[PDB]
């Protein structure tokens, strides 16, 4: 309630816009001279403002196109089918009912298509429009006449909804993917630091969102291609795919962070004393990785280019130091007496796993800087301050 | 198309049932004596059969209840608000429009609630019903009269849709979670075998579905609690939660299989010659794990109890043999000259990671047999043949 409103004020603005549109339409309908058909068809303009408003502007311009195509096709097909059914006599009702049967069967079958999963609304609109335009009219000429009135009412409703949506505090879909990309870096860095600290002690939301939020960026990219230039994004063809590429490159490391976190919840764990021998190198590598990830995130937020100095010098050095430390004290991981209990060796061998996973992270942190450079070049960025 | 139909014939039956219901309703409406209001309100029975049909029976009995509650509450609130607005004079329209504003604002705000995410249809039905019942009627007594007719038509449509749905080849939601649980075991076993073979060579769908399909079982469990006894499930309170518990227990191992698969796609990999020294033990452990998983899956499919002999004897032995083999030849994983290049040791240390992950799998395969025993006891099973 109040906590939700204070946390995010965009929802309040959305609700206010919906209320304002509904109030405008209701006032326009009410303050009209009485008409015989002004009380029977005036409810068609208030049911169109509640079925056209969407959060983002791209989600409002991309779904309206489909919904239209569907409505127009269904209306045309229904009119043609009625005109063809008038051909025969004394048997029209049977043809109409068999047309309803075939149409419903085909609509349901095509709506159950794996690939066509997010377009259910279009098929349902098609089916409903066909049924209504045939049953309600029960005639060809009689119906076509009232189509004019019903289209004017539905277009008044859709025009008022579009006007109000695209003019009072618009919410663009291109400014959401950017914030998601920026937040992913911080989440991954926090998860890495938490995992390292938890292991060296006497971490889920970050990588969970980094991995799970893989289908929530494709939708935003699909919505953002319908919007016009607005502010910093000064172009008609903005490379919105490079953001998805960078997000996938970061998810690749997020998988390794997931594995590191899973290491903690294992049933076979090494003794604390052995863990407390590689503390400094592990903590240094963790801090350097987190710092580099946060630096990349901040650079993405401000839309700036990478400077001259390399960013992975300290991570690439801390990895070498950790490797050397593991090499020196590598007799605590594997016993040497039996060379040519099981639980003891199983618990002692987990530190090599942890070190190898950390090294894999540090060896997978370069694809995200290649992706960042590609993005910073495709979408013209500002030179570093 | 034809491939979809041959792969799954349930969709064809669903489409046929939808078509049959629509045809019955259309014939009933058409073959009726002409009435002044039989052509203006007869389209309200064909728009209710297309908005009430759902795949499963539980999904049809669980959503209808909410949709009803919402419709009834909205109608009552609208009637009360109209009766209260009649109190004043010459200013009713303003009160009605401010009621529309407040109702729309509250509806949108409560529909944007994180927790209330899957109940959007109920809120939209509430809002649409309120707006229609106020604007269309523009009166209290006049509207209440026609409510009888509109309710009879909507109940004829919903009754024909429910009859047709629950009598001609029903599709129960309790027979889908069972098949998902059975399929998960086979998928995980196949993924494990594929990963092992790929590593020992000169694997994604299984664990992906095991992990990803975590929210598709809660929905089935929620739908299955509305259905009555049918066939083998002879009880009014069936333990549908134990299936989810078993699925989560299997997902726990699926995470380790995910880590094993990720090991293959790493940038630092051990030499093939060193890999070819532990081939037999790894292959034996993989085969035993796959066989045990398939045995548990088959036992779940047939609804049978675990016999006397233990199931993890051979896995628990192959793990010991692998541990001994790693102990004997443990000088190929860590160098001994530097005791007190980096890439060489980094690549050589990955075999310990692979072995440790395999041992973790074999040490996490017991929670799934505890969960299976608990399920086999809570839901009375048949004694083994
Ligand atoms: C040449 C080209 C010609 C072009 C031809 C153009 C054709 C124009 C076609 C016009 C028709 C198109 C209509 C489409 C509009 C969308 C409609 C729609 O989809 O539905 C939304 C929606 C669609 O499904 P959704 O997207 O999942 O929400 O369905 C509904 O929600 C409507 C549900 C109907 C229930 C309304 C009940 C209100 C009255 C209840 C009274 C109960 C009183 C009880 C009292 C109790 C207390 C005593
Ligand atoms: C006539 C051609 C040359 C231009 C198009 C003019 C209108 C006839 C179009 C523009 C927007 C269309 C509307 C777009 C959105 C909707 C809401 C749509 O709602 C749903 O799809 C149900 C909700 C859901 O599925 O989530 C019902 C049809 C309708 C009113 C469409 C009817 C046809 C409209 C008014
Ligand atoms: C009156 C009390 C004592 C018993 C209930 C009798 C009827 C008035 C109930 C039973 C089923 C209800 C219907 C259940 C399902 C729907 C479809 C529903 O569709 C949607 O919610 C839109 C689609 C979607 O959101 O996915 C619109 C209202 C309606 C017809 C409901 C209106 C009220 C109905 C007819």
């Amino acid at each position: 309630a109040w906590e939700m409103g204070v946390s995010d004020p965009r929802k309040i603005v959305f609700s206010a816009k919906i209320g304002l549109a509904l109030t405008i339409v209701a006032l326009l309908i009410f303050y009209q001279e009485p008409n015989p058909d002004l009380s029977r068809y005036s409810v068609w303009a208030i049911l169109t403002v509640v079925v056209v408003f969407e959060f983002t502007i791209g989600a409002t311009l991309s779904k309206g196109f489909n919904r239209a195509l569907g409505t127009l096709s269904a209306g045309g097909l229904a009119l043609g089918m009625a005109e063809l059914s008038t051909l025969f006599g004394d048997w029209e009702e049977i043809f109409c009912t068999l047309s309803i049967f075939c149409i419903g069967f085909l609509a349901t079958f095509m709506k159950l298509y794996p690939s066509m999963k997010a377009y259910e609304y279009g098929f349902r609109v098609f089916l409903l429009t066909y049924c209504y335009i045939l049953i309600s009219g029960f005639r060809t000429g009689q119906f076509i006449e009232v189509a004019i009135s019903r289209f004017l009412l539905i277009a008044l409703g859709a025009g008022v909804s579009l006007g109000v949506n695209m003019f009072i505090y618009p919410i663009w879909a291109g400014e959401d993917l950017h914030n998601l990309v920026v937040k992913n870096f911080m989440n991954v860095a926090t998860s890495l630091e938490g995992c390292v600290n938890g292991y060296l002690r006497c971490v889920y939301k970050g990588y969970r969102s980094a991995v799970e939020s893989t289908s929530q960026e494709e939708s935003l990219m699909s919505f953002a291609i319908w919007e016009p230039p607005h502010g910093p994004y000064k172009s008609f063809n903005y490379p919105w795919k490079n953001y998805v590429k960078l997000s996938g490159a970061l998810k690749h490391c997020a998988f390794t962070v997931m594995a590191l976190h899973g290491c903690i919840l294992s049933e076979i764990q090494a003794p604390e004393e052995r863990r407390q021998v590689f503390r400094q190198e592990l903590q240094r590598v963790g801090v350097e990785g987190a710092k580099l990830l946060r630096e990349l995130g901040e650079k993405v937020k401000k839309m700036e280019k990478l400077g001259p100095v390399d960013l992975l010098f300290e991570v690439h050095l801390a990895a070498e130091e950790l490797q050397h430390k593991i090499d020196k004290k590598s007799y605590l991981l594997v016993n040497s007496e039996c060379w040519e209990k099981t639980y003891e060796s199983a618990s002692a061998l987990s530190l090599a796993t942890f070190a190898s996973l950390l090294i894999e992270f540090v060896a997978r942190l370069q694809n995200v800087v290649d992706a960042f450079k590609e993005l910073s070049q495709k979408a013209n960025f500002k030179e570093p301050e």
